């Protein structure tokens, strides 16, 4: 379609379903997730968002990203820091795993944010809008499956405090995406990059599943 947001959604339908079909994610949906599994996914998210938000700040004033810059509404790094301090303890920075699959994702994020800025929107879109609109169902499952204490912490990642209405913010963000000016060629690369984002998540899930079944 003409609208980039609508174009992205349609192009990534296949891969998104592929992501839902991933073994690790299948179990997740079937309410089957363990503490070790959830810890691994949280650590992954921490690394992914550290890299993504590092690159967003580097290109926040660029006309190729500025229109979709919503730092207060979307930042997740601080939330994950809080969360990992719960899951891995006070020395979490020293013990959280940083696997090859995580490194491949982080590496693509830095390359994009450093040499192909116009493609950063593909990752911001995939991560932010994906986690926001899907957070509810993912958290619901997690908390009833993890049976954690009334600690009052460990899942801050699933709540975007600076966003009163998810649906409302989503349409705003989409509107801003469709306001972005880019050559047909770039537009194609952004759509491709979005598919690449899903592939990076899929290989991540495959790796985490592998680490948990020994
Ligand atoms: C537990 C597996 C998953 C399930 C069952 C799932 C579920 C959801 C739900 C409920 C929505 C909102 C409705 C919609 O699709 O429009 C959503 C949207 C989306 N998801 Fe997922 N998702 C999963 C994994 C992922 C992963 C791994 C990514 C990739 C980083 C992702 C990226 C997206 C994106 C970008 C959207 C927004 C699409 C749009 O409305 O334009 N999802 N997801």
């Amino acid at each position: 379609p003409q609208d980039l947001s609508e174009a992205l959604k349609e192009a990534t339908k296949e891969v998104h379903t592929q992501a839902e079909n991933a073994e690790f994610m299948r179990n997740f949906q079937k309410g089957q997730v363990t503490r070790d599994g959830f810890k691994l996914v949280m650590a992954s998210l921490y690394h992914i968002y550290v890299a993504l938000e590092e690159e967003i700040e580097r290109n926040k004033e660029s006309p190729v990203f500025a229109p979709v810059y919503f730092p207060e509404e979307l930042h997740r790094k601080a939330a994950l820091e809080q969360d990992l301090a719960f899951w891995y303890g006070p020395r979490w920075q020293e013990v959280i795993p940083y696997t090859p699959a995580m490194q491949r994702y982080v590496k693509r994020l830095h390359e994009v944010g450093r040499t192909e800025p116009e493609l950063l929107v593909a990752h911001a879109y995939t991560r932010y809008l994906g986690d926001l609109s899907g957070g509810q169902v993912l958290k619901k499952i997690a908390q009833k499956a993890l049976d954690l204490p009334s600690s009052g912490e460990g899942l801050a990642f699933f709540t975007f405090p600076n966003i009163a209405s998810a649906t409302k913010f989503k349409q705003l963000y989409e509107s801003r995406m469709n306001s972005l000016e880019m050559t047909p060629a770039v537009r194609q690369r952004v759509i491709e990059e979005a598919k690449t984002a899903f592939l990076l998540n899929i290989q991540l899930f495959e790796e985490l599943q592998e680490l948990l079944t020994h």
